[PDB]
């Protein structure tokens, strides 16, 4: 056999180390269920033996249902998975470097070396006016050194309900963007920051964010707010200066161009009250504020303690100015001041100060924060924060405290999400099973929250297409998308299987939410299905990375997502039958 091929799962990686087991696969048919306007993903895994194989290509037919209705091959995109190297540890420079097929790369032909695995990602977009039914088609694999091509039989059912547009839903997604990292990677010089030259490298990935449901847009308001935790520095989008009167002045230039970009793309809509500007942060690292002191002609820094007279003085200067600026733009009503996981004493000082500063219409800034909530029903303080995100590692699965806390917030019209980060399992790292992202999103609905937050849209290292390794965290933790090649003419980013599985989770919880709203005789039964979700236990590999606690826990992540999705599609069929 020069080239072997099988359908493979999108839930886990097919790795070079598993070559001998992968070569035993022989799956030749696939079927899944979608809504009108939904998407499906599949994968074909291939392998070479002792000869290289050249010009491997995959092609889809049109898909046709039992009434001759057509879903064009125009709607099918087949992209090779590209591997990149990852140190498999966390803060462990001596851990092994291994390849991972983390990049959904380009369409077209691939030459494959001897004794290798290579996989191709298949994406099927169901048009928003597709007719329901069972559709049949095929994908053909050809190569130069392959006498007999492979034909894989594909089918899917389109159910007679319409996948909601993200704007139609109540799902909250927030992924933090780092547009200065994009500028670094694509060689955008300082003077071209937030010009069209920079925007050409931002718009594609920001539309990707918008189209999957992204609503939150982060903007830094002080210098180096996270103490340079990432490969790239975090510049402030608002420049601070101290003048000869001893008081502060602010330059919003970058902030304004970044926010307006997101408005023009339709992520934010201040007039409609849609989306959030998350301003990071009133509690930056060690309270440190760097500013240019005009009187001495040098950069200086202070780190006033929250609630001190000096801290109140400085933050009242910033907040009242910023508020007036935002009101001039018409952006105030969607703007949140972000806090972070800090001492309760510091958080209380922030909330006290922000509630005190009001516009001429008696409104204060909205407030957003990560919080460490684990138990109890005292919601007095949390009710003063308009959007909170709880990390997975703080959530006790055995208890209803989280769900009760989030339900109280839903009733008050406040926002709640969960997040994952370094050390969590399930998570969204290069080394994760992609399936873990779908599980994550279902977990957000299990907890009766609005959705999901992650810090990590695009925090690229130097050359992530070749090596994602960073001095901190599990590999891939800081980015869900890849850049394109530095000299690309065309694409400006690549997606990842782990991102695509977040997107699948989001579409599928949106199905659940649609049915809970539209189908009253089914709502309680749907809630009870979601509330049956199991949670896998976590452990660690030998190099400090969070992983499943066992093979049983690993398989549970997959089988639970499957199970819930199938139950929801059965409720969908029930609702369709009722509606007739
Ligand atoms: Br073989
Ligand atoms: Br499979
Ligand atoms: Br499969
Ligand atoms: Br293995
Ligand atoms: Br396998
Ligand atoms: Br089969
Ligand atoms: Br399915
Ligand atoms: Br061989
Ligand atoms: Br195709
Ligand atoms: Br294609
Ligand atoms: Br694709
Ligand atoms: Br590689
Ligand atoms: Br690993
Ligand atoms: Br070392
Ligand atoms: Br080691
Ligand atoms: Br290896
Ligand atoms: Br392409
Ligand atoms: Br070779
Ligand atoms: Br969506
Ligand atoms: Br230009
Ligand atoms: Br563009
Ligand atoms: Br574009
Ligand atoms: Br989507
Ligand atoms: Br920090
Ligand atoms: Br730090
Ligand atoms: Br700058
Ligand atoms: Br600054
Ligand atoms: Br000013
Ligand atoms: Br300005
Ligand atoms: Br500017
Ligand atoms: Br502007
Ligand atoms: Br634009
Ligand atoms: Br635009
Ligand atoms: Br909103
Ligand atoms: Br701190
Ligand atoms: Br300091
Ligand atoms: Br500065
Ligand atoms: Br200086
Ligand atoms: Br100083
Ligand atoms: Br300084
Ligand atoms: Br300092
Ligand atoms: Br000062
Ligand atoms: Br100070
Ligand atoms: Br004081
Ligand atoms: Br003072
Ligand atoms: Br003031
Ligand atoms: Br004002
Ligand atoms: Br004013
Ligand atoms: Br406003
Ligand atoms: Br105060
Ligand atoms: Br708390
Ligand atoms: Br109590
Ligand atoms: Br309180
Ligand atoms: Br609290
Ligand atoms: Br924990
Ligand atoms: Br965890
Ligand atoms: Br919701
Ligand atoms: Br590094
Ligand atoms: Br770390
Ligand atoms: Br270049
Ligand atoms: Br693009
Ligand atoms: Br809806
Ligand atoms: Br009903
Ligand atoms: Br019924
Ligand atoms: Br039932
Ligand atoms: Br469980
Ligand atoms: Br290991
Ligand atoms: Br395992
Ligand atoms: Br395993
Ligand atoms: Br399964
Ligand atoms: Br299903
Ligand atoms: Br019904």
């Amino acid at each position: 056999t020069t080239l072997g091929a099988s359908i493979g799962s999108t839930d886990f990686h097919y790795l070079q180390k598993d070559y001998d087991e992968i070569k035993k696969l022989n799956l030749n048919t696939w079927n899944e269920v979608a809504w009108i306007g939904d998407e499906l993903n599949s994968k074909i895994v291939m392998w070479t033996n002792s000869s290289p194989v050249n010009n491997v290509t995959l092609s889809s037919s049109d898909f046709i249902n039992e009434n001759g209705d057509l879903i064009s091959s125009n709607n099918i995109k087949i992209s090779w998975l590209k591997e990149t190297l990852a140190n498999i540890g966390r803060s462990n420079p001596s851990a092994p470097l291994e390849p991972f097929p983390d990049i959904i790369h380009n369409s077209g032909s691939l030459n494959i070396e001897k004794n290798k695995i290579a996989s191709a990602w298949i994406n099927i977009k169901i048009p928003r006016n597709a007719k329901p039914g069972i559709y049949n088609g095929s994908i053909e694999v050809t190569a130069d050194e392959l006498e007999k091509s492979y034909t894989f039989d594909y089918s899917f059912e389109v159910l007679n309900l319409v996948q909601p547009l993200p704007s139609e839903t109540n799902t909250q997604i927030e992924f933090w963007q780092h547009p200065y990292t994009i500028a670094r990677y694509y060689k955008i010089c300082k003077e071209d920051l937030f010009t069209e030259k920079h925007f050409k490298y931002l718009r594609g990935n920001l539309k990707e964010y918008r189209n999957m449901g992204g609503r939150g847009v982060i903007a830094t308001i002080v210098h180096e707010a996270w103490n340079h935790q990432s490969y790239d520095s975090d510049p402030s989008m608002i420049k601070w200066r101290k003048n000869s009167y001893g008081t502060f002045e602010f330059d919003y230039s970058h902030f304004d161009k970044w926010i307006q970009l997101n408005i023009d793309l339709g992520i934010l809509d201040p007039e409609k009250g849609f989306g959030q500007i998350k301003c990071y942060s009133i509690v930056p690292w060690n309270n440190r504020i760097q500013y240019f002191n005009e009187a001495t002609n040098k950069e200086e820094a202070i780190n006033p303690t929250p609630g001190s007279d000096l801290w109140i003085n400085i933050w009242t200067q910033f907040l009242t100015s910023f508020m007036s600026h935002l009101e001039e733009k018409g952006w105030f009503n969607i703007t949140y001041i972000s806090m972070d996981e800090r001492s309760m004493d510091d958080l209380k000082a922030c909330v006290d100060l922000i509630e005190n500063i009001t516009n001429n219409s008696y409104e204060h800034f909205k407030i957003s924060s990560a919080m460490d909530y684990e138990s109890g029903n005292d919601y007095s303080f949390l009710d003063r924060i308009d959007d909170i995100s709880i990390g997975l590692s703080h959530i006790n699965h055995n208890s209803d405290d989280m769900k009760n806390m989030a339900t109280h917030r839903q009733e008050l019209g406040l926002l709640t999400t969960i997040y994952t980060c370094t050390g969590d399992y399930p998570s969204s790292f290069t080394i994760s099973d992609p399936s873990e992202g779908a599980f994550t999103i279902w977990y957000s609905l299990y907890q009766n929250t609005n959705g999901f937050l992650r810090w990590s849209w695009d925090g690229w290292v130097e050359n992530p297409l070749e090596n994602v390794s960073y001095k901190y965290w599990e590999p891939g933790d800081p980015f869900l998308i890849y850049p394109a090649e530095k000299d690309s003419i065309g694409k400006t980013f690549y997606s990842t299987p782990r991102l695509e599985k977040l997107k699948e989770g989001i579409r599928d919880i949106n199905k659940a939410k649609y049915l809970m709203e539209k189908a009253p005789n089914l709502k309680n039964s749907i809630e009870n299905l979601i509330y049956s979700l199991k949670r896998p236990n976590k452990g660690e590999n030998a190099y400090g990375s969070a992983v499943a606690a066992s093979k049983e826990d690993r398989d549970l992540t997959i089988s639970e997502a499957n199970r819930i999705k199938n139950g929801i599609n059965n409720f969908a069929r029930e609702f369709i039958s009722l509606t007739m």
